[PDB]
């Protein structure tokens, strides 16, 4: 039971040597520079997050060039994640950049563009045009993470309503707008988001973070917005608003990943719901075997301070806990003081959270889940892993070409490495944002086709040798097709390093 | 399995009607007033806490009359725990008040109080004279609340340690010390902490806060030094340092309670081992029916902020569903800007986390770790509540004079309010650290002895009504004993509300 | 697991001191004399059965007569059973008394009655009819427990059959006839049935063991036969045909409790599904909390010999492993040479086969299946039995005056002996079928009314000193109504034997 | 739950087609002949029994050369077993030839060989000659298998006992005696089991059944009495007394196997407590993965009848539900008027109780007993049994020269056959006492060495086709080794058959 194993637990035995987990990081003016990107990385970065909500297409391609020359002069495969504006909704500027509040405080606020730049304690901007058909009188309008809210006393014209302002609060330029529980239907995919994509796909990003994801068919809109050229990109959802979790189960099949993408959730949503939710969505994933990315104010107070809250380095723990691939750090590493030592800290709580989990009890509760007869390769994978844990395998090796075969090996949660080789690096970087997976390029232009898989065997053990996985007489556990079989492993070896 | 069930979960459904966890927010001068009070209680405050870190007898006094004055007022019956100061380890004074130190520094540290007054860049002193035994070279010595770090090059003499000085930072006189990882002795009641708990006795709080307990003896000496007319009073023992972690299962035996304070223990252990000892700790005391307390910067923000982060509100529902029968606020109700919204959400968090929780699984947990034969009292509460879950009862209800059989039902953590009818109004005080518990009190002097317990049960029934616990022709689960038997209930009934 | 529990068992432990499970006797004439019969009630008979197959009103009277002239002489409450013949199918006489068949010996099988005394080996008779309707051309008629079987060659009228002989036998006189899978409609209750209950109401037996039911229909004409003055006799259906097994639900619902009937079952379905049939109903009986007997052949070797055979003490240990109340003896002790070491080996079986039964994996199971919320007396009773396992109780108490709570106790099957006190002797002896439960008899109108019910507690207490169930000190389990409530228990409480 | 399982079965569904479990005969003058032989195999036998009882080693060498005979007709692989007389203690012989006992009569018995020929009512010789030291006053002798039974009163010298007859019995010269309960000590290797030993070594039988092994000792004994030419005979260890059962985990070690002997056990130990004996034995050999075979009277009645009691139905399903890879005839095939008829009965219940197994239950308790880390082959082979239920395979296939991997498998109880490819004829006919598997010869030297596989996987997935147990397109789950890992399977694959 999770009781007579928490009695268990030590603070005292050494931790997991592996980290299974891995982290996300939202690049900005801290972390842009080669160098800080090698830190990054050096530090624990595993997937490189452009948020489009800011910066030109100059400014990350920037981002692009500089994270693969990091990654090439350390000999990484880095993920980069293009993360879209979507249906964000923002105010304008004000005289100076600050105005100041107080409940009872009347303000128009008014979709004309003529008072975008110049904004007051009266009269500013917002940038959503149907804003008087979104909210009716009596609704509420959430401002700047949902710190201060406006009651809406009247719609004066089209483009126009007075507001009731509910408290105090220090108005800083172009905040967030956030509309719960209104009418609001602004495309998925914007002018803004399909040219952002599209650059995207000629740059070669390995996935996208999709905003606001409120149902299967915007996801498929995303998919069709990423063209021809596009279709091998890895679509994670981010869940944000109340239609998102609702939908949940056919977004998820509809995905590649989700994002519990807690920021504009715990707005859109009392903000206490986010538990449930998060828990809720990583298990759901969990189940079908696709990764999940838990997001948002994890180590927060750290873009300031050198140590975390208490609160955070348990948020941290408990997203890996409660099952998550991947752990995010957006502000922290975008803007903050300390790039560096906040992906440390996520590392080091990470490893915690792995060395405190129970061995079997994932493997257990998704294998009862799913659906009698398995596929063979499902069966395979399973059972590997299964055969893992009965010899205490310090690792595993699977060929993956497309990485389905790894990420199916990672839904049953072993607690050892997960080595991987496939034969293109767009797999070594996508592979990224699942748990335990290790990545290893076999060229097979430069190398030869391997149909016996000698190649990517001796390479695969090759690399837990170095790496330090294994060692001489350790047992690994060995996953591929045999010698007729296309398309999907067939096939489990158990096999002592040589 | 946890994964089934969070799958199933629904952020939509209606949440729990009854709070079950409790909540311990600290004084200070956002709080103190008769005012303040009153809607700290309405805002959900069962105990509160008087850090006795700082501030006068007379200080605390105003805060002990005020709480009585609020609370009777409301009608309500509130804790009241004195938190101790504690040991503590601290560095002499410094020349002109203050030291600058850098990377690389080599700085002497003495136990010689010769240079108590005199401290330098290149040597300073440390008031705990064993400390060259406590702390070997290679390890660490940490210097205003782990801010600043030494680790220890060598020991020059039996009085002087050479450090290394491993970040920048700047010291005043008389900075906290830390010794993490190190086997400290000092006093568990200090001569500051007698007079403060000489005042808790005369004053008649509760509860003790004791902190930095490190050994049994500890808890036994706290318990001597409030002598017979203490004896009453609850030791929570504050678990900060490895010790206390290390002897946790004495510890926990010693007490009546037990408080993970995790801001020293983060401190003292790795950040990221702070969420291995909590799950263990919390989990312990559910083992044995003690109440634990999850304390510290659990809603740090909301000291500045009227929101709280995402870390922060999963941190509150986590420490809920570790087992938590209390959480706790400190700064944030003491002396932060919004000490009511912040206990509105904490409560509103927790009964959030309430209402995932899967019903029964702690109830089997708990009780599968039971050695048989259980007492007589321990069967017919442990069988009560599992009569509760058959019956889908709405409420329990028993008649408790210490409080004991209150907490053994609540060790069995029923879904539902656990109403407590007690003739002391010490007991109504002290119930308030246990998940559940709702006492009402019987006059016995003013209404009769109720040998047949038939007045204290209608009182209770009562009382279900009255607080919309229950209603006419609800099954109520009724704990006491029969006609004969003394000292502890020997007997369970089910009862139709009339 | 049933395996981890098999290999820690020990043939070297003392077993049970009190026999759980109940032996039902057939009577005959071995068996008739108050003598004979003090001694199987010493053996260890729960129940008498009357075969009412054979022997005329006269003959049961004297049955009757015995048990009751026996049970008074030795203070014991044994419960009496009336077993209808039913739908049975008979030969008639045999010149000489034997005859002898051989494979493709034609014969010729008739309904005239002409032919009743005076049959050979080409020509006899069977007393159903309707035999020419039942069974066509190709049709199979089985003889004497179907060890003989005859194919039919064809119709030669409506009172005769040509037919095909399959193999060697030894005709008897009077020998059974079996139609497995034939259109065989004969009444549940026949004129012949129908006085035979009527005696047996008339006489007040305990229970009716009803042959062939094979519907809940048939159930209820039992019922209705049974008329007015018979309506608290026990219902057991004798499940014996291909039909009952298939209705086996409702025909559950419709009885007080079952038997499987092997004998006429192993006939009319495979031989080897018998075993299947007997998991299924015993096992049915047990969710349902209603008695249910395993009957025939489980020790028929010793009809002859003094020891069993090693397959016959497997049935019947396997039996109550199988969850049986009761086993029932047939043959064995109407006709046999070795009545009462027969009944003495089925006890020491029983009494084994319960040693090496889990505690409380029947509990669980059976819990784990009843719909929640439950009423409150089954709430009471459940829980009653689980805090009889957590301390360890050498016996429960239970008052009842239908026998219902006591049923429900045994539902829940404790480990230990439930001493029930009930105010109507009948319960005391249809309590005999019930596993686990002991009985003793309060007289309220001898000794008063009992509002408080402290006389049956003291009863039921001094039952269990002097049977030797418990001593001074010792913890018993106690289940009755409070001071208020009619109609079944609400409460639960462990009392110290004084 | 048991429970739950057993509420849903039904009587009605198709049965298995793939009978499981095996059937063991023991041959005599009913079965002898190559003709009866036949019909035996048709039925079901997989392994002849010869009794050394009783007969010559030329009547031995006829049913051994019958056999062969018999199953090269039939193309069928039949092991052969030798079952020892073994120990013994037997009485001296009577004057007259013999004596008349009755309850109350004294006599004392001794070893004293100067009585050995005139024993008389006074006294008579037993020729044990440690008897006054391994039965003390109080303790029993049994005679003549248990039908007479003494109590020893006294001790009168070192020779002889004081004793009381217990029962009316008739004795003749030399019967067998037992001493229940009682420490023996005699040789595991009499002077004539050598010579049957050297016999069944010369003649080339597969199996040992070692009569009354008491000991780990004794089956080294009988080891190391077969020598290196008989290296490669499983030895069965025969379970007959009370020190078999103390020392059955050491016993279970030294052997290949084990057979629970019911016939001598029931007199050895109470026949109440060979159920026990029998459930404990059963699931400690399948914790280790060795067969077992349950023993004697299983279907008695068939000797005479040509149907079974209810109880023998019911003795042979629970023996396949506790776990017998194996169950066995004597008397009924070596003396019974229907020998092929029995056989058929078995084979028909074995398979309705397989029907009635829960797939998957004894998989996971079998695998949750087993010793992390396990060997990578036996890794493989339950992850192998896994993925087989997880595909629901129709068959699995392993290659196996020494049978260790096939009964490595079994070991797991999958729910279908396990087709072994083997290169031993003795293989094939061993393999015949293992739940589950069926063997086919490939021929090395006739068809070359394999090394690379393909040959016998080709052979057993032909089979598989023929045999009926799985057609074109099915999942076969495949187990050997990969091309270079010798001595052990370190390789699974699933496999389509083409
Ligand atoms: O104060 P605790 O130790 O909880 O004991 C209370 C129990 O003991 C009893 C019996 O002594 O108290 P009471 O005498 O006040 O009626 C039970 O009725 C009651 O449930
Ligand atoms: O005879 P056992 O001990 O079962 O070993 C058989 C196993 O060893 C191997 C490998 O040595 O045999 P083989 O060399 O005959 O091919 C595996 O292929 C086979 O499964
Ligand atoms: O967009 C995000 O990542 C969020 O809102 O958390
Ligand atoms: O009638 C019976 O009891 C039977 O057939 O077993
Ligand atoms: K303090
Ligand atoms: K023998
Ligand atoms: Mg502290
Ligand atoms: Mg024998």
């Amino acid at each position: 039971s999770q009781l007579e194993h928490n009695i268990g637990l030590s603070i005292f035995e050494p931790v997991a040597k592996h980290r299974a987990n891995r982290i996300v990081c939202t690049i900005g003016p801290s972390t842009q520079s080669v160098e800080a990107l090698k830190n990054l990385m050096k530090s624990g970065m595993s997937v490189a997050r452009m948020n489009f909500s800011h910066g030109s297409h100059e400014y990350h391609q920037t981002t692009i060039n500089n994270v693969r020359a990091a990654a090439a002069e350390l000999g990484l495969h880095i993920g980069i994640a293009l993360d879209t504006k979507g249906p964000e909704i923002r105010t304008g500027l004000f005289k100076d950049g600050e105005v100041s509040f107080a409940p009872g405080d009347i303000v128009c606020v008014t979709t004309d563009p003529a008072y975008e730049k110049v904004g007051t304690k009266e009269k500013f901007y917002i940038d959503y045009p149907q804003l008087t058909n979104a909210v009716r009188p009596g609704g509420s309008i959430y401002v700047d993470d949902g710190v201060m809210t406006l009651r809406v006393v009247s719609k004066e014209d089209d483009r126009t309503l007075k507001c009731h302002v509910n408290n105090h609060h220090r108005l800083t330029d172009r905040r967030g707008i956030n509309l719960p529980g209104c009418e609001v239907d602004l495309p998925a995919v914007s002018e803004k988001d399909r040219k952002d994509l599209e650059f995207g796909v000629a740059q070669g990003v390995d996935m996208i973070f999709a905003s606001f994801i409120r149902t299967a068919e915007q996801v498929r809109e995303v998919r069709a917005a990423l063209g021809e050229k596009g279709k091998d990109i890895l679509i994670i959802s981010k869940i944000e608003n109340h239609q998102g979790v609702q939908n949940i189960d056919s977004i998820i099949e509809a995905s590649n990943g989700i994002m519990v993408a807690r920021g504009d959730l715990g707005v859109e949503i009392p903000a206490e719901k986010v538990c449930v939710a998060q828990m809720c969505i990583i298990s759901k994933c969990n189940v079908v075997g696709k990764p999940v990315i838990c997001a948002t104010q994890m180590l927060e107070s750290m873009t300031s301070n050198p140590r975390p809250t208490r609160a955070e380095v348990s948020d941290v723990a408990n997203a890996v806990l409660n099952g998550a691939d991947c752990v995010m750090l957006s502000g922290e590493t975008a803007k903050g003081k300390y790039p560096n030592e906040v992906v440390q800290y996520m590392a080091r709580i990470c490893v915690e959270a792995q060395s405190a989990t129970h061995d079997t009890v994932m493997f257990n509760s998704i294998k009862n889940l799913q659906k009698i007869p398995m596929c063979p390769e499902e069966a395979v994978c399973s059972s590997a892993v299964a055969s893992a844990f009965e010899v205490q395998a310090k690792a595993m090796l699977v060929l993956s070409n497309t990485g389905r075969s790894a990420r199916l090996i990672s839904k049953y949660r072993p607690n050892c490495p997960i080595i991987c080789v496939t034969t293109r690096l767009q797999t070594c970087r996508q592979l990224n944002v699942t748990r335990s997976v290790v990545s290893v390029f076999y060229d097979a232009a430069k190398s030869g086709e391997d149909k016996d898989k000698e190649k990517r065997v001796k390479l695969g053990l090759d690399f837990a040798k170095k790496e330090k996985y294994a060692s001489t007489g350790d047992v690994v556990v060995v996953v591929h097709a045999d010698h007729s079989v296309k398309g999907y492993p067939n096939q489990t070896r158990l096999i002592y390093l040589p």
